């Protein structure tokens, strides 16, 4: 199941709206190419908002094989703030590179769901 992204070259694999800090994912992370993006091309994820421009992330970095950037248990280590979420930035660095953000934002804090 993939949503898409605010750019119609790319496609992604759901994110919870809220979660835990530095707890694994339900679902294992992961970019879907649409168009021309060329294997070992890098793709890095950053997570921020106001407060915040850039958020701990651990294993926000993947590489490009047929079509598809798959992160190996993509964490967020630091919290989106009370009363604010974060904005994923997904940056595909092809000649010249391509930004998608995720089409929701996700709040991460120390509880997570209560
Ligand atoms: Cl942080």
């Amino acid at each position: 199941e993939l949503v898409r992204t605010d750019s119609p070259n790319f496609l992604c694999s759901v994110l919870p709206t809220h979660w835990r800090c530095n707890k694994t994912l339900p679902i294992a992370f992961k970019v879907v190419a649409l168009g021309d993006v060329p294997d070992g091309t890098l793709v890095t994820v950053m997570a921020g908002n106001d407060e915040n421009y850039s958020a701990e992330l651990r294993n926000a970095t993947a590489a490009m094989k047929n079509q598809v950037a798959r992160f190996n248990d993509l964490r967020f280590v630091g919290r989106s703030g009370r009363g604010k979420s974060f904005t994923l930035t997904i940056t595909v660095f092809t000649n010249p590179p391509q930004v998608a953000t995720y089409h929701r934002a996700i709040k991460i804090t120390v509880d997570g769901p209560r």
